[PDB]
């Protein structure tokens, strides 16, 4: 007859109970509701064991089966808790989500209510005026208010500082409660894996918009490098998207793919002269560079000279539909040399410095921490298996023909790296999949089934 302490988080009231290993979780919860006497809606409350970071959800299991013994300290706490999510468009949305669900499932439910297909590509990332949803508002891009906003958060980083952000990717196989996430905390919702399956304008207005927004901020903040010519084309595309995204007279077509010829100001062919195509459908633009290029451009060049280069690039964009332009922006980003690599600090045998391991959808890359250069590449198509040695925090990947790669990371980075490798192998299976729905069972096997 050992003692069981229970703190009720939303009442801030403690309760002791005399129990055996053979008492059921349901019995503790029913016993606990009596001893309190006060009656309220308990339906969302579950037992949580902070010491072992374990939810005690199965009411028909014994304390013994969950491993609880003398003077164990539990919380009786709501499973659902407020979370602030920062979307790829940098707006915050408040959601009350189940802090006992696996993060993979939480992300799936978030993406379902946001109408984002392929939730397996997205996840939650810890951070280093909340948006109230309107119909289809997550499909709508806005211009940036101010160069100041951009200039402010434009704090350029070395690759090593960029690699440290990746320590914060949540474990998809554990709940938010298990990962030191608190009520009212802000998490980033991001595209995590850079292998985007079947982007389809017919179904994916929101998915394409949020992916475009993630790309746009990465380019404007120089988190990914591009050439000056590419920057001028990114500027022309953003200008065109911003202009088409004005829809004053309708609220119900946010998910539609707007055509230039549909804009109120558009001139029909043959309206001005029986010479079609002699003038632009939009006769007048208002291109200015300040919110279309990264801050380094306005330091290098006169406003007039940047404007002329954007106008030159815009010649190619002016007849694109809204979603066509977003997809061309995404396709130009996908073509960038360092696209789709996630960096981790790593040490290699014979290395005297911190280096990087880069993970991409099809390969691992040993990379220089101060140039970003690819020193060596190993292909997933050659991978047999991998080992995590938790005592020395060493990942060893085995490839065909007796090729082995070993590197050392922080313990947190090892866990994140393991999930990225399994996650990308899981994503590579989607092309051959004959199931109607996502094979979540295989995802969990490839990422958490082993260790």
């Amino acid at each position: 007859t050992w003692e069981l302490s229970v703190h009720v988080t939303d009442l801030n009231r403690d309760v002791t109970l005399r129990v055996t290993g053979e008492v059921h979780i349901g019995g503790v919860m029913l016993k606990l509701v009596e001893k309190l006497d006060v009656k309220k809606d308990w339906s969302d409350h579950a037992l949580w064991w902070e010491k072992k970071r374990t939810w005690l959800l199965k009411t028909h299991w014994t304390l013994d089966k969950y491993g609880i013994q003398a003077d164990a300290k539990l919380q009786f706490t709501p499973q659902h808790k407020l979370l602030r999510l920062q979307l790829p468009n940098m707006k915050y949305v408040k959601v009350k989500v189940n802090f006992s669900d696996r993060v993979f499932k939480a992300v799936s439910d978030i993406c379902k209510t946001f109408n984002i297909r392929h939730p397996e590509e997205l996840s939650l990332l810890k951070k280093p005026e909340a948006l109230e949803l309107e119909p289809g508002i997550l499909a709508v891009s806005q211009p940036i208010t101010s160069p100041e906003i951009l200039a402010k958060m434009f704090k350029p980083q070395a690759l090593l500082d960029k690699a440290k952000i990746n320590q914060g990717w949540l474990d998809s196989s554990r709940s938010l409660m298990e990962q030191d996430v608190k009520e009212n905390e802000a998490l980033l919702l991001r595209f995590k894996y850079y292998s985007f399956f079947d982007l389809n304008p017919k179904y994916d207005a929101i998915r394409i918009n949020q992916l475009y927004e993630q790309a746009k901020w990465a380019i404007l903040l120089e988190e990914i490098e591009c050439t000056e010519e590419e920057m001028m084309m990114f500027a022309a595309l953003q200008y065109h998207i911003n202009k088409l995204s004005i829809m004053t007279s309708e609220n119900h077509l946010n998910n539609s793919d707007k055509e230039v010829d549909e804009v109120d100001a558009a001139l029909s062919d043959l309206e001005i002269t029986l010479e079609g195509g002699k003038t632009s459908t939009i006769l007048t633009t208002d291109i200015t560079p300040e919110c279309l290029v990264s801050p380094r451009y306005l330091k290098k060049y006169k406003n007039k000279q940047i404007t002329a280069r954007i106008l030159e690039a815009h010649q190619n964009v002016a007849q694109m539909s809204l979603i066509e332009a977003k997809m061309r922006f995404i396709q130009a980003w996908q073509s960038l040399p360092e696209f789709g690599i996630t960096h981790f600090i790593a040490r290699f045998q014979g290395g005297k410095k911190e280096e990087l391991i880069g993970i991409a959808y099809n390969r691992l890359i040993r990379m220089d921490a101060s140039t970003g250069d690819a020193i060596k590449t190993w292909r997933f198509s050659n991978m047999k298996q991998w080992n995590v040695n938790w005592e020395i925090k060493m990942v060893t990947v085995e490839f065909a023909d007796e090729v082995r790669l070993s590197f050392i990371c922080t313990e947190v980075d090892c866990k994140v790296v393991h999930e990225f490798i399994g996650g990308y192998i899981f994503l590579s299976t989607r092309a051959k999949d004959q199931n109607e729905s996502l094979d979540e069972e295989m995802f969990y096997k490839l990422t958490s089934g082993w260790v």
